Parts: C-alpha cells; structure tokens; sequence
C-alpha cells in the first residue's frame, strides 16, 4: 500500500480561521486566529510561523500576521480587511499560507490552503480548522 500512503494528507498542520463579509461597509473581514501541529524541525528544532493572506487573482501585495518564534502552536489573534464589493468578490479565491520565517535564508512554506469565495457561505460567519496542504 506504499503508493495509497505516499497519496495521503502529509501531516503539516491545521489552521483556524474565522471569515464574515461586512455588508454595512463592503469588505471582506478574515480572522487568522491559530496554528496547531505545525512540524518539528530537524535537531529538535520548532519553527518561526507567520501566515500570508491574500486575494486570487488580484495582484495587491499580500498581507502578513506577525511572526511568532519558535513555536508549533502560534496564537495569532489578527484580522485583515479586503475592500471588495461583494458583487466582485464570488470569482476570487481567498489563500493563507504558513511559513517559517529565517533572516538568512529563504523562508520555506510550511503549507497552504485555499478558499474559493463562491463556496463562501455569506451571513453567517465562517470558522473552521483547515489541513496545511502541501506546496
Ligand atoms: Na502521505
Ligand atoms: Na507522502
Ligand atoms: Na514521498
Ligand atoms: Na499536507
Ligand atoms: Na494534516
Ligand atoms: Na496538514
Ligand atoms: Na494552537
């Protein structure tokens, strides 16, 4: 079965997140709210996680969360605004995506995951744990 495991969820962690559209002021408000089971590094090592968030396909430069060091299991605690209609907003895709922040080197995606906004259910809010996917 060595080809059905290697096609399995790799276990690179969950994130939770909360969305609700503001119909009052027109913008989309996403919660990132925290990591679990983020995996260890070699050495024993624990991560520096921050999580990117950002709108397909709209080019804008993507939004951050703090960097939390050395930890598997970051509370993150932050919100982020888009200001889209939401007539513009069905053919968008909505990407978070988890990192482990390095000064010296590159900083390597731990995982990601992606949610379309036409199976966005809007007026009511939105929260769930997803399954970082592999990148
Ligand atoms: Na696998
Ligand atoms: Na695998
Ligand atoms: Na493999
Ligand atoms: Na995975
Ligand atoms: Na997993
Ligand atoms: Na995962
Ligand atoms: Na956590």
């Amino acid at each position: 079965g060595g080809g059905i495991l290697d096609s399995m969820v790799e276990k690179l962690g969950k994130l939770q997140y909360s969305l609700d559209y503001d119909f009052q002021n027109n913008q989309l408000l996403v919660g990132i709210i925290q990591a679990a089971e983020l995996p260890a590094l070699d050495m024993g090592g624990t991560s520096d996680p921050y999580v990117k968030v950002f709108l397909l396909p709209d080019k804008k430069k993507k939004f951050e969360t703090k960097v939390h060091r050395k930890t598997l299991n970051p509370v993150f605690n932050e919100q982020f605004t888009f200001k889209v209609p939401y007539s513009e907003l069905g053919g968008k895709t909505l990407v978070m995506a988890v990192y482990d922040f390095d000064r010296f080197s590159k900083h390597d995606i731990i995982g990601e995951f992606k949610v379309p906004m036409n199976t966005v259910d809007f007026g009511h809010v939105t929260e769930e744990w997803r399954d970082l996917q592999s990148a």
